[PDB]
This record gives structure tokens, C-alpha cells and sequence, in this order.
């Protein structure tokens, strides 16, 4: 009965991007030329640990945004392994 | 803060998981540029790690790029890379 | 300077059974018999679920005394490989 948004959504409404196509994105990142997957991992874990535990969306994509300038972030000590595979709980 | 591999980006103007990817299609190698590979990411990535002040670890790391003379404090690779999977 | 106690030390104070001496246990009785390894895998999951999370020595000690009489437990919603992980990350 839990009627939520998920965690993809929120992380589209804070990003602006769809976590669906990024896996497939830091994949050919990673196949490359003058590639950039440090910063599509860091988007990538950023925008994952805000739609994982920050509840306010509004607050969520002002502080994403600020990391865009700055590419300064935290999340809590959780890294993209441990991040996504709770995200996959849901899937 | 700022990432150790974002640091390591902006010492060494080289992604740093761009690198082992590197690391290993040197190993199976023709000629083989595995020892200036290991050394770039060697040297980078205690910088990252350990030398906060950016302005220095540029250049430092610049130095050993004319030089290949570089110090790490013994720290090999290995521990290195140990070292910032932490945060991975 | 984070002069604590180590969650494998806790886990003794609790469980009061050696938590490296546990995943030996758990291998060994995987290949079994009578192998009762349902009970193994949920001391260790719960114990080290409390040593990770709960800061009261007191409190885990009992709660998990309790689980010993009931085998009722939860470890908000994390499971034994998740729990070790997080374990891991401190050796």
C-alpha cells in the first residue's frame, strides 16, 4: 500500500537524467577515447544516494546541483556498489 | 571533499579508472609500456592520497613526467590502490 | 583517535561466541549431516546486526538472548551478506 515514488523517479527528478540509460552510459564511458567516467560514477553515486535517503526532492536537487559546480559530495560512507545494490532490491 | 580520483584527474590530467583498464590491455601487451603505466598511476595516486595541496602535486607529478624519477614514501601500487577502493 | 570497541568485539559480548570462529562454523556445517546451518546463519546475521547498530552492549545482549529463546529477529531489512560487507570494510 506503500503508494511511492521509486527510487528511479527521484533520481530522474533531482538529476535530470534516467538511471536506467547511465549503467549502459558508465559501460561505454568505460570503452573510450578522452572518456569521463569519474564524473558520470560520481553523478551516477551522488544522485543514487540522495533518491535512496533523502526524502525532500526539493532539497535534493538544490544540493545535487551544487555538487555539479563544486564535484564536492558525501554520502554517508555508502559507494556505488553498496548504493545500487540496494536500488536493486526494487527491481 | 573533492574525490581522490577527482584529485587524481586534476594532478595527472588522466582518468584514474580509465587507467587499470589500461593497466591490464598493457599486461597481455606487445611492447609492453606496463612499468610507465604502473609508475603514472603509482605516483598519481599517492598524490591524490596524500598531498593536499594541488598547486604542488601538479607539478611534482609534471616533474616525474620529464624526469620518471618520482618517491611515494614505499608505499607500492598495491597498497595504494588498496587504499582508495575504500572509498569505492 | 576513534578509540572503540571492534564490532567482532562486540559480537563476542553479545553473542558470546567468537564471530571468526562463526564463518568457519558456517562453512563446515554447509557440507553437514544434521547440519544446522539455518541456526548458524541467523546468530550471526542478528549478532552482527546488533554489534553494527546497536551502541547499547546491554540491550543487543538481551535482545539477542531473547532471539535465542524465540528465534524471532530483524535486522531492518538487511541480510547476512550485506551485514558481513559492512564488517568487512573494517579489517
Amino acid at each position: 500500500g506503500a503508494k511511492q515514488l521509486s527510487t528511479a523517479r527521484k533520481f530522474k527528478m533531482i538529476t535530470g537524467k534516467d538511471l536506467f540509460q547511465q549503467q549502459k552510459a558508465m559501460d561505454t564511458e568505460l570503452k573510450k577515447e578522452d572518456g569521463e567516467i569519474t564524473d558520470l560514477m560520481e553523478f551516477v553515486q551522488y544522485g543514487l544516494y540522495l533518491a535512496l535517503f533523502q526524502d525532500n526532492i526539493v532539497k535534493a536537487k538544490s544540493d545535487f546541483s551544487d555538487f555539479r559546480s563544486s564535484f564536492e559530495f558525501d554520502t554517508d560512507g555508502k559507494g556505488l556498489k553498496e548504493l545500487v545494490e540496494l536500488w536493486q532490491k526494487e527491481i
